[PDB]
């Protein structure tokens, strides 16, 4: 089971989605601009994407 | 009476609305971007949705 | 004289306006996104509306 | 059951405690400096006190 | 010389401009969303307008 | 009835208290450090003092 | 395995510690003032306590 | 060498650009909304413009 | 009339006070930690000092 | 190996991209508005661009 | 070379120091309260400790 | 003339002072906790120190 996708920094949301879903079929992908403060609630099926102005993944996606 | 919809994380606002209204007919649904600070005022008939950039429910909806 | 409109949570700005103006003819209605910090200056003729992303009234409108 | 103590603005935490406990025997009193942002979690047995630099109640205490 | 326009709360930026310029011919009108923090620099010829989502004047315009 | 004390900027909290109470016998005086964000709730009997590091009144006290 | 201690709201840090350690022997207890923003990093052995000015547990302790 | 343009408050970005470039031929003009916090890094060839909602210069442009 | 004291950066609050009072006999000196956001209210008789952890003047004192 | 591009302040994102990629072929370019707070995670292959309203590079690009 | 100390969460600053210095003899240990925003500047010899109110390490120490 | 002291990260304020004053005799040293936002005003004779909880220099001191 993987929990992080270091190889996705700089890639678009379309192609980060395709990778994560290949590796984590029940993933609930959430797309947030970098800098958003999240409430501390852990979900194992969730994968948050923090994107830049061009909607490219800006940081390492992790489950939570 | 239900007060939370864990099964709605990742779903769109259209289909989260349909579920909540099935379960909570007098629900007043409020849609806010994740990260918004709310004033601490409890309403039993209110259901706030915290959405991502794609307007998908990002966190567990709860009454309040 | 009324000072609050609890029955307006979840309604649109068009129809919150109509209600307030029926009850408070000299009302100066101000529409702000939820989360905006206001300067502490009291105006008796003012009614601020704090709206969600769909421009629905998110909290209880009060005079001030 | 009361849910608010308007008559406690300006009073000390010692004497706000005594009043609330007279009226709400299972009250869990929480003392926070004014300006603290709280997580939106409703507790019926909780009474938060927002105090000034002199630990005097600065705003109207309410259950939540 | 006037320094404040209490009668402009709720009016649009077009018609607040017309009033201020009638009363203060060298006015440099600056339009900011309510909630913006300004740097503390005093200008006698400046009039800042703090507007709501509908671009209506939300607070009392003052010189500075 | 007075609602503001421009003549109190720079004075200590002890002597601002004495003035306000002379003019406003039922005043509930609240002492907050400058910069504190307050919840928008109007109280006619309340007088908030915004103080500096030396507990001197830093801004013009007003009722609210 | 328990992950939350609803019965600890209002209790002191000394006696919240004793309870958690009875139920979760490898717990790493972290004490933070309410309002602190945490980095989103999940630890199963960690239990964060959010305390008020009197160091009483202010919110429901949860593992993470 | 000039380092500030007090006469540019209220003017548009097009005509502030023309002035600055007349006076400071190697100027790197940066346009930011008023309220943006900048990292403390000094550049002698840079001129930041802090603009209002109408893209009018809101504060005194300075080199840095 | 002077309005700024560039020569006071790095000096203590005791000796900045002595200078300002020599030059501005009716000065109301307010001492705030650097970083404090002030409400935009201009007072000609006020001189705010923004100090570091050692209470040394950190920035250029100005009237306002 | 270069780690900073001082000569790119004021240039557009298109032409900053071309320069960085000439010098750092595996660069993952991330475009963020000035003022965005980033999580402290170091990546050697990443180059963040902090842009103004006109998408011009506002600060010195560095690897990280 | 190690870059992280997962086994130090919950331990005091005295004993986190001893561990890090055993593993990283030239370490420059910096102790910050959890929640502090740092400037994005990478130092290989630096190890920041984010501590709780009891000065216990609250998060995983990493080099940077 | 030096403008930065990379070799001072981790050292105390007493001994950072001694170094800077050896190299920059007219230095006005300002000590601020890490995380403080400064107003963008450049002073060539100023050296700001950003310190941790133990008053150790946490970041690279620079003139400004």
């Amino acid at each position: 089971m993987k929990t992080e996708w270091p190889e996705l920094v700089g890639k678009s949301v379309e192609e980060a989605k395709k990778v994560i879903l290949q590796d984590k079929p029940e993933a609930q992908i959430i797309v947030l601009p970098v800098g958003t403060i999240v409430t501390m609630e852990y979900r194992i099926d969730r994968v948050r994407l923090f994107v830049d102005k061009l909607d490219n993944v800006a940081e390492v996606p992790r489950v939570g």
